[PDB]
């Protein structure tokens, strides 16, 4: 029973057992408000590894306390976070899943109390706070925080790191001309608006030589913002800097009313894959095994990412295999229930 | 929810109530072996019209008796066939379906007793018979038989006509260099191997002014054969000759093995639609309403063709509406059962 | 996996190929308003025989014009009706299905113009017309119409006859104390209210030796009306008179609605089956193969009746076999679609 | 639609939020071979509590080391087991589920090294070991082990206790004349063969005042073994002793090969419920919301037990609610996916 959905995939000596990925999903469940792993996370993430998902990516994890979305986020801004993340790594990997971490900074979308920072002092909307415009010292300090976060992730035992450059947060605010009005070398041209992302990538590669992903918002959905043609030259540069895969999302940069439907972001993933010759991940209302097999076999992406479907059924790989008429290995404790 | 699957579609005066098409499927049910419509056909085709399919296309209907696949095929080589075909048109259109017919000739894949014909004297495999190499008289007669079929179909009251240029049958044999070895003006170059189809199209347009479809095999799956790049200039020719829509299939030219999977021929249909600027229809392992709405909304085709799924469930349009969370009109007798 | 659902069942020399029955459903499609079969019926009923239903029972067919529910009903009050009914017998049985007919009289629920009849001059509700109370001449005449209908059904070639004694129509109106207030020998005790049904059964048996069904409403859903415990002695008497199977429905006697749920009338079918030791049919929100196998294997009924599900999917037996993990014979034309 | 499946149920002061139960299932995952709770159990059981199951019952938990089925079973023979079991109770109850424990002793079906015990010295089959026939002192010691296990369950915080009297294990060996050949007061009449179970129940009630379940095998499937008529007087006695619910299974006493089908043990649950006037649990090939609602609404049982279906989909309650057209509360972290 040949499917491509259940075939392995290798990225520089890390091999995933199938093409299914659990997409990063904030849980707002750090009840002690100090960034640390709690019981909620130690059941939530291993459930999907028992369910035979090949790669589990943690929710947006803040590289400074000021870069959290909410006070109940996970964090990696302290050497004290390494012990709890290491325990989580061990509980997921015992089931044969590999594990990744999404490194985040919320920028002008931070909801935490106190000062918040951004490339330019413009609020996201009339209902949100005006941020402080970063100085050159703030830029150097934030690039160093991403480096320190990557070192701690290596020390905890993660297999993959992803940089969050999407959905209107700090790095996306530097990339889009809707939010970046700067007059120094970090603004004022397509090359200068890339510079913050390029320096974050270079700083992570100084301490991390394993698989590296970047997640992007391929369109701003605005007449004066970016579209996928602007991201084709940016993806070519990321490949030269040693990024292995682009995880292709869209929007949340500007309030916009957009039409949503099955696979509505798949064309962005295939444009980047074919025009820049780099591996890609697809995401957005992917909910069935039949659908996912078509995406992979026609070369539209290399990995399929699922978020809301794995909140409804965390053992979706069993259901997807039945739909495709194939079989997969089961946890030995569940063999009497996993009949094909 | 407004969907594209249940939106109308108009071609040169003919309006289809939705984008769903029942693909042509031989039934081998002419038990008198004279090509005439039988009781089986008068239940089989009207069942799918009650089911709310927008357009129903009859099985390959042979334009000469020598051009049948089997002795139990439907035929249109006599004025005697008009009467039984007219009754069938009337039974289908009662329910709001439009109806079309696929004119065919089997060439060297014919299984009927006696002499069979081809563009060159090469059999399909080592297990099949060797065809006679067609003379110039044979060519003009066969072109003429296609014109007579179209005239008879217009007389019977069909809405749409389709020419069968695919799956290794007679027109496909002229198109392919794997089977056409001719040294006259019907072989030896891209312009020459197109000529037979070009003439068949012109002869049909002499007697028929309604929507005209053509079905192609977009790849031979063979190192020395055709690929979709060869069919882009052919589709531009057909558009200029007044063909309205290309029905995109593939294969069955060369005895071989190929791996099939959901939507495996959709990339051929999108390449023809985009590069030759002509409407297309997609076919091949399309089974769900979720899948069909993706094809249409990402612009990969204009109509979706189903075969085996309509043998398993002839009222598939109700089930597809329910999967997409929309509603469609039901036959008034069935309103207590068709609850959305 | 062998199932009872797809095992044969023999009654008095008639063998059904499985336990699945198309329950009677009015179509309101006699557009010439003379009771004759139309093209609608000649597609509708054979579609379910192609889908492999074992027994197809026609909609309520009126034994007098006055006994029609509406002007567009099927009828059997004239020898002229035999010809069209026999065409429909031939079209259904060609596929291996057996065929039955439900003989009806609408009573005080009739909607046709002019005088309507009933045991007692009481309207069904405030909004309906008041009926004439039947004389003894009217009772004898109406019994004779049921006998003539059965003779016509034998002549047309039916395999099974069913008497409609349910859903508040004429015979149900004699059985219930809610509707029957008579003071002659047709009212005022359990034996007197049974008398009209007992006399219809004897008159049919004078002309018909094949399988005989009766459909009942086993509860009135009223504190002063009938319950299943009243029907147990009536079923013991029906067995002595030569009825072969009781088709067990409920309600529609008092003008109120009730809360329904899956299998809500199965306890009535099993109480009649076990306490009167007679074969029974179950009906009401039976929609899946898993459900149908449980009814049969636990001895709750001998045949399963489906109405609304067979309007949504007329090839349900293929889907039920896949759900149960078993295989069934397919029509030869559909073998490449009906994969198990 | 209000359903009974999602209505609450109260037993002697414990309220369950719905009627769905996770049936006991051995995991053979105590890798330290000392009966203690491990990381496997701390993810496996809370997964179904997040999935909104109302009552979770732990796998057979051995009251002595000699009563284990395998060396990898959970146990409750030491005060050192209480700490790990209490942690597991807290992790499950955090989500609104209630939690139970099944107390077991494998008798002659034990696989551990050394001596094993039974009412009589007859092996289970030719391939298994001959057990020691128990003395009166062995009987007193084993009843005391069940009491000590019940006391530790209370110390750990469980809501419900179940006694395992089924599937051929030690208490079932005393009940059945196939395995009990004793000539003293524990064998040779229906009252004498009940005596071991009756003394276990009384010893548990001395230390436990909460809800008490007993699981039975209602048939041995053997001409000289027990049938459901033997268990009607047993269930009347258990009610008098203060048992609150009978959990009704069958078989695994003698090597019969019975033919199973959906709901094949539900008629046993309904016979005990109606004849002894005691609440019952139904189990056995129950997989759909449609099926479970019929069992409850037709009064066949009070709770529905699932085993293999919750190994395939641990969030089954979400799917069953959708199938029945109702809604239920979701974990707040999952509200964006649990849409209905
Ligand atoms: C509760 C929730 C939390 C999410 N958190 C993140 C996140 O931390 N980082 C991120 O890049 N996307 C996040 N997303 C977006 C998803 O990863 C995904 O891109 C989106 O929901 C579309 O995929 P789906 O249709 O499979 O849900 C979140 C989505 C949800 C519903
Ligand atoms: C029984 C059967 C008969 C068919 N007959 C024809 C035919 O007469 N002409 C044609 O062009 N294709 C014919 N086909 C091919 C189908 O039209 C369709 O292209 C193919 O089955 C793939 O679509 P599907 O996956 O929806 O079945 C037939 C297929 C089947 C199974
Ligand atoms: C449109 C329609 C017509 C029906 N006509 C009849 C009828 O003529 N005679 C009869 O006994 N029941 C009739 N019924 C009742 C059905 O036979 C069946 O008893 C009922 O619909 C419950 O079964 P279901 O849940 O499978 O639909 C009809 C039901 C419908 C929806
Ligand atoms: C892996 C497995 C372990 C089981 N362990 C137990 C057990 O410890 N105690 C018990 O009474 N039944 C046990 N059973 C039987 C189940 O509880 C249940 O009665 C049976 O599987 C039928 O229900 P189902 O069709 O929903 O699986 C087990 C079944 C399985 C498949």
């Amino acid at each position: 029973m040949e499917t491509m959905l259940f075939s392995p995939y290798t990225i520089r000596g890390v091999t995933l057992k199938n093409r299914i990925v659990m997409s990063p999903m904030c849980m707002f469940s750090c009840d002690t408000e100090d960034g640390k792993v709690r019981n909620w996370h130690k059941i939530h993430y291993p459930t999907r590894a028992v369910g035979q998902v090949g790669l589990i990516i943690l929710e947006a994890t803040a590289v400074t306390a000021q870069g959290r979305i909410s006070s109940r986020d996970l964090g990696i801004w302290s050497d004290e976070h390494v012990g709890g993340l290491r325990e989580l790594v061990s509980l997921v990997k015992e089931h044969g899943a590999k594990i990744g971490i999404q490194l985040g900074h919320a920028g002008r979308k931070s909801e935490v109390d106190g000062e918040i920072i951004a490339p330019s002092s413009i609020p996201q909307s009339e209902k949100t706070r005006t941020p402080k415009e970063m100085t050159k010292a703030d830029i150097e300090e934030t690039i160093q925080a991403f480096q320190n976060g990557a070192r701690r992730a290596k020390e905890a035992g993660f297999d993959i790191i992803e940089i969050h450059a999407a959905h209107g947060y700090l790095i996306n605010e530097f990339l889009s001309p809707l939010s970046n009005k700067r007059q120094d070398e970090y603004g004022g041209s397509p090359e200068n608006r890339y510079r913050f992302l390029g320096e974050v990538i270079d700083a992570v590669k100084e301490v991390w030589d394993g698989p590296l992903f970047v997640r992007i918002s391929a369109s701003d959905y605005h007449p004066e913002g970016l579209t996928v043609k602007d991201y084709v030259p940016y993806a070519k540069r990321m490949k030269k800097q040693g990024v292995d895969l682009i995880d292709v999302s869209s929007g949340q940069v500007f309030p916009a009313n957009i039409s949503v439907y099955p696979g509505y972001q798949v064309p962005f993933a295939e444009t980047i894959r074919r025009e820049a010759e780099i591996a890609t991940g697809a995401v957005g209302l992917i909910t069935s095994g039949w659908q996912a097999e078509e995406i992979l076999r026609n070369g539209r992406a290399d990995l399929v990412f699922l978020a809301r479907e794995l909140l409804r059924n965390p053992y979706w790989p069993y259901a997807a295999a039945k739909e495709l008429g194939t079989t997969i290995p089961a946890p030995v404790q569940y063999e009497r229930g996993w009949r094909f």
